């Protein structure tokens, strides 16, 4: 009965039927995006209205449409024709990926480029990537994909080891014709192979690892009801899934005594951009908006037990729509389980003679996606003490290029002649706050050093200060690790027993933000990535930091636009957008396949409770 | 036969016998410190010389001595009389702690202070803490301890909940007389109790936690030989133990192919300071050099299986000396085990059809200590990919005070009338580097943003720069999280297959450093804590960032002194000293007992290997 339940295959099929009956889904139509809409603010109206949002692409070249349908009433709420040249192109279709390598295969320019490198076109794989927005007015309003080539010697060969530098093509996946083929010069195609399952490269496999068995004889401590509602050690939440955002957490709340206290209404990774810092024209335009342009959700892997998720795992198999509106299940796409987390609290008191120790635990909810050469793991954690944390794990194969003779200031060498362009992996976590309700505010907290003198004769004192962000125009903040800067989200109308507003403190990792030049194209399309923290007044249509249509969009939309409204955020329904990411200068150790590197953030209770909330945990 | 083996009870007894035979350990003598000396540089001389270093205190008031003995030859290498007024007092003796509360109990000033607060002296506990160095020339050359009072209503009561503010006493533990008793005014003694095992405060214990079983049917994957030599997944090291530094790691090396490659010769936490930022005269002098003044090693807890260390644990029981030279075993003071660490590497390749996933694991070596109200956990981790990491875990009971009426800028309120002074927990990790040998150098690496224009027309490029620290005078560095600053330790004479110097990159958490005023007493005694990274030329007598005798020492000694030598560190035997810590503004959630908070650092291989070093890990 929950309005936050996962989408069923039946709802998808019904959306398909609704669109068909309305004439919005003929033979030439394709579903580029489909997701369930969250319940509007104020459920004072019983009986929810299950609504779905759809982006309908037309393979005939006609204009796409944004449609909202009510599966409950079997109707089309609204349908709007879209002008992609203005608002942006729809997410790339999977079927549009295969066409690039296929079309190029019979293009004389492409063939001439390959022949000049003595490469057999049958062995040339083409990575189809987003074109972005540059000095090609020809692409205005067109769905163009740029292709970079990699040689695959045999069917099981890792093409990434054999990049074909100095070459790039542009293809119109709708009119199905190659628009341009650029050849800046031949580069030696790296010869070493990167086959990590090849005995000649791995050498004898280790036989030194003894098994580690993790089990739960009485089953997990968490309950799952309504298909996706989780109850665990006082925590309460609904696990949602969106094809674009991936796993989304709804109604995060904590049972404090006899009352369920909300903390976060909605938590998701609203965007992920991977900007490359190599000035070569072959890759200077390279920027992946995995969440926005490719929809990381639709590439979620089916996680295997014992391999991807170890221990007593409870799976969720979210359903999504295919290009035609048919439901497609992602079997075991989501893992949920609890794991031990060392010591929670400990104290051996000499005076009382009491020796006390308690173990910690965390509830884990995750999924893993694959985008071409990269593989990203998204993990949400809930701890016994009230801490909420997110962790992104980056692995896969590094995107390669040729390593220029004479070195490079923007590329690393991984193998002889093999380069790995510098780049970043930047995420934006959209946190729709609800600290004890929707009346929230954000304070920036800095440590404050004090001068030795009157009132501080010994010069040992230090303090802290808090600045309330009252309007959106003043809510675009940057990190300051040196002064231990954090941001506290509080409810000015809800106080703890000490008469203090309850709150949660966000602790960032303070990693570098977008490095690109402020006037670059990526700096504008990914403006959110230029700052660590943004706070906006909640709005129904403000979902992504980059807007609804990132694919080939001029820029500025998203956060910079929203903030312009300069709305009141001091004790209002607000949203925190936290930018965090990895700056990657590939090492030899990342080749041929890279070890996991991580980045994230967490929020800890700050005077939210009246005392430690884990005093009732048993001795185990 | 290993020169790095743990000390045996027999060696301690022999040190005792040697000192006795030499007349250095009569009835009035006490061992304030005793540790085994590491083998001198160059073991070209077979047959090691097991030497021990001892600080001998005299309860009669005579001068203490620093003595070096050779247990191998049964001789006194050297014995030097110490002038504590100049070089500093010896570590505080445990027997000197009980005398403070005992002496004060019969002092009229103390009794008058207690009577004014209507407190029964039999219920008043006194926390004996280091006096430091301030405007009390009377203390010059004297072993003085300052005492703060806490009320303990009953034998099992938590005194920390009942601080007695406005009162402090100074005691000479040698002449055994109270030097001073300061009373700045009565403060209400917080009444609420902080008994976390009391059903009225904990409420009904949870019954929702199902067990999590972690086992290893075939035993651990690591081997222990020579009592403390560890071999695990290519890693090789010796686990040492010092009463002052706690767990020390020796000869950290990695088996790369058929050669054992050294990385770190010696890794330890050489110092830990806890500076309080409350300007009240009652606590302004409060600074704990747990490692230096109290010797965290001697307070190591005996870790219980299933409680402190879960899973298949292999224990070490280091032996230390008591005040008389008798060996005392710390049963199960060190836990060692391996634990699963999620995904190591993963990639699902569309083109090759190969789906690859591998699990990660970490070797864990830890111990836990208790210092009055605090409990600190020290954890060293070795990962499959070559990463080395340290993690400090802080818990226990927060040091309390009265919460002033009208608020405070340097104290938090935990309960009605109960305050928790602001403070920091700062550590210094001493890393005696040996990246592929002793010829090392350190480079500071910063990300480098590039301006849009010639050679970067799209403004997407970004780079990095490295600056070699050539002399100690230029090796005192600070963090810069904004430019992703890290430090690379490399061997200029040892290159990887790509002709690049091998190295390891240190990743700091970039937390705030010492906040105290630059001219404060703590800023000088803990000068190391004012900067994130120091690099020194290795020397036999440069062991701690604060010198050998921190207790009541003027300051400046340690790192600031060493650096003054301005020695060559560009391709030499060098030591990295990394300052890192927690800045603590106590929250209500930390009371009555605090949940664990953590801080640390790690070092990752940087072109150390010729490719990923975990390609030989099996599919599990
Ligand atoms: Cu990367
Ligand atoms: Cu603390």
């Amino acid at each position: 009965a929950s309005p936050f339940r996962l989408a069923s295959a039946g709802e998808i099929s019904e959306v398909q039927g609704i669109l068909r009956t309305a004439g919005l889904l003929g033979p030439e139509k394709r579903i580029a995006y489909l997701g369930v809409l969250d319940p509007a603010r104020g459920a004072g109206s019983e009986a929810e209205d299950r609504r779905f949002r759809v982006f309908i692409h037309d393979v005939s070249g006609a204009r796409p449409q944004e449609v909202t349908v009510s599966v409950t009433n079997g109707t089309v709420i609204s349908a709007v024709e879209l002008d992609t040249a203005a608002t942006g192109e729809l997410p790339v279709l999977e079927e549009e990926f295969e066409v690039v390598e296929q079309l190029l295969a019979t293009d004389e320019r492409w063939l001439k480029a390959l022949a000049a490198r003595n490469l057999d076109v049958s062995k040339v794989r083409v990575a189809p990537l987003s074109a972005g927005v540059f000095e090609y007015a020809e692409e205005r309003g067109r769905r163009i994909l740029r292709g970079l080539a990699f040689v695959q010697d045999f069917p099981e060969d890792s093409a990434w080891a054999h990049p074909v530098d100095g070459l790039v093509a542009y293809v119109d996946v709708v009119s199905k014709e190659v628009t341009r083929v650029i050849d800046t010069g031949v580069f030696p195609v790296p010869a070493e192979h990167g086959n990590y399952t090849d005995p000649e490269l791995t050498g004898p496999l280790r036989t030194t690892q003894k098994p580690i068995s993790i089990t739960q004889p009485e089953g997990p401590s968490f309950t799952v009801t309504g298909g996706n509602h989780i109850e665990w050690e006082k925590w309460s939440l609904d696990v949602g899934f969106d094809v674009r955002e991936g796993v989304v957490l709804h109604n995060i709340a904590f049972r404090d005594g006899d009352r369920l206290r909300p903390i976060i209404n909605r938590a998701s990774i609203a965007e992920m951009v991977v900007p490359y810092g190599d000035p070569s024209p072959i890759r200077s335009w390279q920027n992946y908006f995995d969440t926005g342009e490719y929809l990381v959700g639709q590439y979620a892997n089916s996680l295997e037990l014992g391999c991807d998720c170890l221990g007593d795992i409870t799976y969720l198999s979210p359903v999504i729509s295919d290009a035609f509106g048919n439901p497609r299940e992602i079997r075991n796409g989501i893992c949920m389980h609890e794991e031990d987390w060392g010591i929670l609290a400990k104290h051996s008191d000499l005076w009382s003679g009491i020796n006390y120790t308690r173990r910690n635990r965390r509830m884990v909810i995750s999924f893993f996606t694959t985008i071409g050469n990269y593989d990203y793991g998204f993990y949400w954690y809930l701890y016994l003490d009230g801490t909420i944390e997110f962790e992104a794990k980056a692995t896969g194969v590094v995107f390669t290029s040729a390593f220029p003779e004479g070195g490079s200031d923007n590329i690393s060498q991984l193998a002889p002649g093999l380069g790995a362009p510098f780049h970043q992996h930047i995420f934006s976590a959209r946190l729709d706050m609800a600290i004890d309700g929707f009346t929230n505010r954000v304070e920036e907290e800095d440590v404050v050093r004090q001068t030795m003198g009157p009132g501080n004769e010994r010069g040992n004192a230090f303090s802290r200060k808090r600045t309330v962000l009252t309007r959106e125009s003043e809510a675009v903040r940057e990190a300051d690790a040196r002064t231990g800067r954090t941001w506290i989200i509080s409810n000015p109308e809800s106080k703890n027993r000490l008469n203090e507003p309850v709150g949660y403190k966000l602790h960032a990792h303070n990693q570098p933000t977008l490095l690109a030049d402020p006037g670059s194209s990526i700096a504008r399309r990914a403006a959110f990535a230029t700052k660590d923290l943004w706070v906006t007044r909640y709005a129904d249509d403000e979902r992504y930091p980059t807007g609804d249509f990132v694919n080939q969009h001029s820029g500025g939309a998203g956060l910079p636009s929203y903030i312009a409204q300069d709305r009141d955020i001091d004790g209002q329904d607000i949203v925190v957008w936290h930018t965090f990411g990895l700056t990657h200068f590939p090492r030899v150790e990342d080749w041929p396949i890279m070890p996991v590197d991580t980045v994230g953030f967490k929020l800890r209770p700050e005077g939210f409770f009246d005392r430690s909330p884990v005093l009732d945990v048993p001795a185990n």
